[PDB]
């Protein structure tokens, strides 16, 4: 609201702030000289944290060159000599941790207790040329004396770091906000170099973002990112979902759902990061089951290499079975040229792969099932309580099977929202009978259980229909079905050891190029079945011309009496034609007789040459054609995506052009302004606040998120336009 | 230089100094660079093509073995699907190279015994190994050159 | 080629108005811009 | 990089290059953050004093 931000811009509020600036720079540098003064000083840092966030919330709705920004900067330079004293206090107490991490001063202490001598550590700081002369006696006075041989550099590093943590980040925000807001202020240029160390210690934990709301203006929004949110973001199990999410959105997804899938992907990531934080490192039993499933999930991707190298090992040995008439009827024995325990080696290798495949099947059920079930249950709950899927209209085999989940009490139990039953009830309980829709949902004590919360081992529990529904939906996952085929054939491998030869095909199913060839055979092969359907009709019209007429020709009379005939019974000749006809290179003529007997010859010679051209030189090439071209396209789509993502923003709607008329323009636009990652992180910040601490834009983007309208995304600019010129 | 001095051991090793023709004249280097560059992504295809012939060589070892035989004359009954290590080989010496897939080098499924199954075993060979895989490979090389 | 011409048409009709002479650009600088331009403003069906 | 570690101590390291003062460049640039006796032993600057 401007009407308050105008009145605050015209009082003596700056002159109030200047007095607060002068008391802050002098209270700390007096209070930094005792251990028994530290209780007071933590309160002071939390106070000026709350002061500068008032300055930030005063500087929201800010234009690039506005008088509020200009009254902010001269007030900082009317309060110069103290504001560097607070800046140098942040600057000295941050390099103190980085200096003591060097081994040059751990070598300067010879005490095994760690109690470094004061004059020894005094010349240590005098050895490095970054601090000043008066700084070390300021630091020696900050140190404890303890018979002048003990400063205890370890506790001295982190003592004044954790209470000074958020405020040192927060002052860097205001300095980098105003410097990014107004250009050409050399006092700010004096300020930014004076506070360089607090910038780089608080540049990775910072994140920038740019949203456009509040009557068509984009503005830089700033936030904190924890160490924990960046630790479980740079995991490959999270990253593999990201590389797929890059693919299927810019390839087949339109521009509309590309934000809706994005926040769904953002909602997808928070669940799997939560479940990765869940697994991060008589009675009893619980301990054993928990420790087991943690180790199993921890391996998983590393466990699978053991299954593959075992299938190679058993199959290489199994490439030695020999058959004989007499055993050393026919028996299938093993050759064993050396190591006569090599059949016992194969027997051991089989068990190990079946157990390993079992230990994969079970580890897949704690790093997949929760993600796919959450994804269905969220989609269903939102697409119901908004569009009315099961109350206004009616259906789909995905919908028809999911009818059985509308009455379990633990329906959203693997989802963050648990009040979606009361949501669509209080939204649609007046258009229809609310007793009916409660019976549709099975809300027990719908008249009674709502006010009670207001005023005040069979599988462990006893679950039923929600487990049957879960087991159906997980059985439907293509990647679970493959891993179930791999497990099935492993146990079937104990019936006859040769069935471990089918576990070799896993080679084709993982290594990219191979999967591309099989996907080429399948994708365009749906359009190909009509070609081989047409190719049947062709050989078939050929097999009648012969049956009727040329039959004397078609004969394989071995010798006199022996006169095997081929075009007597059609059911066979079509077959013959398909066993030697389509495969012979020389079409069909090769497998019959010279049209010597002029009888029909000319006609006979026309019958072959026509076969050729058609079946062998045309059709049998079209088929190859299909496959090859499919592979080619496959390879081309993979290409595309690459280019695209390396030629557009993916967030705003501008390629590397406007952002190209400048050295490393694009990059800066990606790594700082528009980092898909940023737009994500933003959300766990938003999610983890309290709704009472959200700022203006921080509540504004939240309340638009909570009803799923997506107009805060820029889509057309990025300061490089809205303010294009002035800058 | 190495092969030049090795050319004094047997004068025929100067035949390897002929390949320098391919290594200089543009187009030629393009063909060999095509074989190498996409051929790194190709080794997984010929790795897949091994698995294919191999799953074929078990179906036979177990079942159809009576068919696989090159009995020159009576007593002389050279067998092929007795020792696997050989039959995989056989299949890779006449199977992949014959134009008519494998059937050409065995016997008519006259004896109905399994015939239908035997006839399905060949026509499937064809399509797969000779008309699909052995084309993908060519495909890779040609497209790389392109 | 046959397969490629069938492709083309598709793209074209999903990248131009078919009534006025502007692609999904000026009508793209806005949420679901094109659609609104087709389903309400320029619906070939409408002109019929 | 691992094979090129053996060139950091020959005196004729930049001897087939136009710059010959690159030893004094990174010494006078980084001899205060670390021990300049250490980085001279890393470079093998004889009579560095
Ligand atoms: C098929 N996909 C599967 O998930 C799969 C499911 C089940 C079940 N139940 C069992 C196995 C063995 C599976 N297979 C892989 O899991 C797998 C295969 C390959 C490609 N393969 N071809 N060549 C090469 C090699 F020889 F060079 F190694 N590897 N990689 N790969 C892989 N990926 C990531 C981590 C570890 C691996 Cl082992
Ligand atoms: C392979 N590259 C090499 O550098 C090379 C290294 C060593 C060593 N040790 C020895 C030789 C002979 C080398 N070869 C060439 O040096 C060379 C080959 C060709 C192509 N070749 N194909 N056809 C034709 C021809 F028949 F028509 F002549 N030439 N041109 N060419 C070329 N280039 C530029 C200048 C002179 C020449 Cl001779
Ligand atoms: N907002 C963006 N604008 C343009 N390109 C982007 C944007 N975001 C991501 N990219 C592209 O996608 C990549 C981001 O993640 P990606 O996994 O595809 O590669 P990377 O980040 O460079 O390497 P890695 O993540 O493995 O360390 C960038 O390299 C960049 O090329
Ligand atoms: N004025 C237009 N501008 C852009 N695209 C158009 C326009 N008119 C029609 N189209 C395209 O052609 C389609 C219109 O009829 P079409 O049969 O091709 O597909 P559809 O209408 O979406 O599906 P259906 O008609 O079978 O219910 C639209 O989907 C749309 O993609
Ligand atoms: C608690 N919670 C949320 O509040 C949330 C979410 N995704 C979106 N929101 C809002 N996830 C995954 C979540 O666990
Ligand atoms: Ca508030
Ligand atoms: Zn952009
Ligand atoms: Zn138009």
């Amino acid at each position: 609201c401007t009407g308050n931000q105008q009145s605050l811009a015209h009082s003596r509020l700056w002159d109030a702030v200047v007095g607060f600036l002068h008391v802050f720079a002098h209270m700390m540098m007096k209070l930094a000289q005792d251990s028994s003064q530290i209780e007071l000083l933590k309160e002071l840092l939390d106070l000026q944290k709350d002061m500068v966030v008032m300055l930030l919330s005063l500087l929201e709705g800010n234009v690039v060159n506005g008088m509020i920004a200009r009254q902010m900067v001269d007030m900082l330079v009317e309060s110069s000599s103290n504001v560097e004293m607070i800046l140098k206090f942040f600057d000295m107490f941050l390099k103190l941790k980085d200096i003591v991490g060097s081994e040059a001063f751990q070598d300067y202490v010879t005490d095994p207790r760690g109690l470094i001598s004061k004059k020894d550590f005094q010349k240590a700081m005098d050895s490095q040329k970054q601090f000043t002369g008066p700084e070390i006696q300021f630091l020696l006075s900050c140190s404890e004396a303890d018979e002048n041989e003990m400063i205890n550099f370890e506790e001295f590093a982190n003592r004044f770091q954790e209470p000074a943590r958020d405020i040192g980040f927060n002052v860097a925000v205001l300095l980098t906000n105003l410097s990014e807001h107004v250009p050409h202020d050399p006092r700010l240029r004096n300020f930014l170099e004076l506070a360089e160390s607090i910038l780089e210690y608080f540049r990775p934990y910072l994140g920038r973002i740019e949203i456009m709301g509040a009557s068509r203006r984009i503005e830089r929004i700033y936030f904190e990112i924890s160490e924990t949110n960046r630790a479980q973001w740079e995991m490959p199990q999270v990253k593999e979902s990201k590389r797929q999410f890059i693919f299927d959105v810019v390839n087949e997804g339109g521009e509309a759902e590309k934000m809706e899938l994005f926040v769904s992907f953002c909602e997808d990531t928070i669940f799997e990061m939560q479940i990765a934080a869940q697994i991060s490192e008589w009675g009893e039993l619980e301990v054993q089951r928990v420790k087991f499933l943690n180790y199993l999930s921890r391996n998983f991707y590393t466990l699978k290499y053991l299954a593959l190298f075992l299938a190679f090992a058993i199959n290489f040995i199994l490439l030695f079975y020999k058959v004989s008439d007499s055993p050393p009827n026919m028996v299938y024995y093993f050759l064993e040229e050396s190591t006569g325990y090599m059949e016992p080696a194969l027997w051991c290798l089989s068990l190990l792969h079946t157990l390993v495949a079992f230990l994969i099947i079970i580890g897949y059920n704690c790093l997949k099932v929760p993600l796919v079930i959450f994804k269905r249950e969220k989609e269903l709950a939102r697409k119901l309580e908004f569009d009315g899927l099961y109350i206004t209209e009616q259906p789909d085999v995905k919908g028809q099977w999911d009818r059985l989940v509308l009455n379990t009490p633990s329906f959203p139990s693997n989802y963050w929202d648990k009040f979606v039953k009361r949501k669509v009830l209080d939204k649609h309980g007046d258009i229809f009978g609310r007793e009916r829709i409660a019976e549709l949902l099975g809300m027990d004590l719908a008249s009674l259980e709502i006010t009670a919360h207001n005023e005040r081992t069979w599988l462990m529990s006893i679950d039923v229909k929600y487990q049957i529904w879960k087991f159906g939906v997980i059985f439907t996952d293509n990647s679970f079905l493959y891993s179930g085929w791999y497990m099935v054939m492993s146990l079937l491998g104990h019936y006859n050891n040769f069935f471990f030869a089918a576990h070799l095909l896993d080679i084709a199913m993982g290594v990219k190029t191979l999967r591309t060839i099989l996907s080429s055979v399948t994708h365009n092969g749906k359009q190909l079945v009509m070609t081989v359907g047409l190719l049947a009709v062709v050989v078939y019209l050929y097999t009648v011309v012969a049956f009727n007429f040329f039959r004397k020709f078609y004969n394989k009379s071995e010798d006199e009496d022996e006169p095997d005939m081929k075009c007597d019974d059609m059911m066979t000749c079509y077959l013959f034609h398909m066993y030697v006809g389509v495969r012979a290179g020389g079409g069909i003529g090769d497998e019959i007789e010279d049209p010597a007997g002029d009888e029909y010859e000319l006609y006979r010679v026309v019958f072959d040459i026509t076969f050729f051209f058609f079946v062998i030189v045309i059709l049998l090439a079209i088929i190859q054609g299909l496959i090859i071209d499919a592979f080619g396209e496959l390879r081309d789509q993979q290409e595309q995506v690459k280019e695209d993502m390396e030629t557009k923003c993916f967030i705003c709607g501008i390629g590397s052009d406007y952002f190209d008329t400048t050295p490393h323009g694009f990059e800066t636009h990606t790594l700082e302004e528009h980092n898909l990652a940023n737009y994500m992180f933003f959300l766990m910040y938003l999610i983890n606040k309290d709704e009472t601490e959200h700022t203006g834009q921080e509540s504004y983007v939240w309340k638009m998120y909570q009803e799923r309208c997506w107009d805060f995304f820029p889509a057309g600019d990025c300061f490089r336009k809205q303010y294009e010129d002035q800058l």
